[PDB]
């Protein structure tokens, strides 16, 4: 079945989607990433990081504390399941991931860890 998607994070504020659905059937999942606009990393940066539902607040929270520098994640961040680099405008970027990762039945969340980004930059994942 299809086992990748793009995504677009803009200077607007928006994913182009709100809600991924990873096929059982897929072994690998890629996530490319890109970021239409015009504003530089340092203010307008947005990544894909993944992790349960559950873990996203810790993950943003310690991932903002970490700074530009550490693409605003915990270093050994063992919450987060996959994840893009931090890009700017013009800038992309790509992640794959084993799909044995992720369980049915559990909730996941994808989202941006640039400080305040999270509360706009985020979506569902689900394994169906
Ligand atoms: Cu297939
Ligand atoms: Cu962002």
């Amino acid at each position: 079945a299809e086992c990748s998607v793009d995504i677009q994070g803009n200077d607007q504020m928006q994913f182009n989607t709100n809600a991924i659905t990873v096929d059982k059937s897929c072994k690998q999942f890629t996530v490319n990433l890109s970021h239409p606009g015009n504003l530089p990393k340092n203010v307008m940066g947005h990544n894909w990081v993944l992790s349960t539902a559950a873990d996203m607040q810790g993950v943003v929270t310690d991932g903002m504390a970490s700074g530009l520098d550490k693409d605003y994640l915990k270093p050994d961040d063992s919450r987060v399941i996959a994840h893009t680099k931090l890009i700017g405008s013009g800038e992309k970027d790509s992640v794959t991931f084993d799909v044995s990762k992720l369980k049915e039945g559990e909730q996941y969340m994808f989202f941006d860890t640039f400080p305040g980004h999270s509360a706009l930059l985020k979506g569902t994942l689900t394994l169906k």
